[PDB]
RNA sequence: CCUCUGGUGUACCGGUUGUGACGCCAGUCGCAUCGCCGGGUAGCUAUGUUCGGAAGGGAUAACCGCUGAAAGCAUCUAAGC
């Protein structure tokens, strides 16, 4: 696997521990833990990281660069976090925020308050516009796509909710 | 279930025909589908009354995912959620 192979940065300031398979990561953000499969085996020497398989299996190999990866995200996230976006299309359509609840007008009879989950947090610039921001990927992707869902985008107008960077497919009636 | 509305209610009350008897009048009783007819207490009962299939947890079906390599991309899946 050459994403296996290539190897993964510290960059200054995340400290990276192990006990058992339990490899953590600390940083500004904060703590991040992966349990470790158990053919894979990961080295740290200097700033770097290095994922290799403990024989030489296919499927060590495999669980090795999903490792990899995985602590890549961990490490990008603890340090520079990442966030999503999320537009609002339609007329009346609108999001704000109240500590750790949305509020989500969709056009339907009620409104919906969505309860962020801890370690994601969420900016309303504008009524149309939603900002997530947290140092999980993983549970940032997952909390875009409950929101999403709440109203996936429809294809004949593309109202609804929408990823920033989505392409919406339109149709036209009759 | 029987408070209400009703049915039934041949051991409750009354009207009335024929006949026989209680010595006779009066008053009663036997028999005639409970003789026939009109009501009707409890009990039982429906067509009467009240109530029930409300709400919530857990694992899932098709299906929709998050992150993610094998396969530098992509991918709901092989780890994991």
């Amino acid at each position: 696997s050459r994403v296996a192979k290539a190897p993964v940065t510290v960059p200054n300031g995340v400290t990276v521990t192990q006990n058992g398979r339990q490899v953590e990561v600390k940083g500004s953000k904060g703590t991040l833990s992966f349990n470790l499969h158990a053919l894979v085996e990961l080295k740290q020497e200097e700033g770097k990281l290095q994922l290799a398989p403990a024989k030489e299996s296919k499927d060590a190999w495999m669980q090795a660069g999903t490792a990899r990866a995985v602590l890549n995200n961990l490490v990008k996230g603890v340090s520079e976090g990442f966030e999503r976006k999320l537009q609002l299309v339609g007329v009346g359509y609108k999001a704000a925020v109240k500590g750790t609840v949305v509020n989500l007008n969709l056009g339907y009879s009620h409104p919906i308050d969505y309860a962020l989950p801890e370690g994601v947090t969420a900016e309303t610039p504008t009524a149309t516009e939603i900002i997530l921001k947290s140092a999980n990927k993983q549970l940032l992707g997952q909390v875009a796509a409950e929101i999403r869902a709440y109203r996936s985008p429809e294809p004949y107008k593309g109202k609804g909710v929408r990823y920033s960077d989505e392409v919406i497919l339109r149709k036209e009636a009759k």
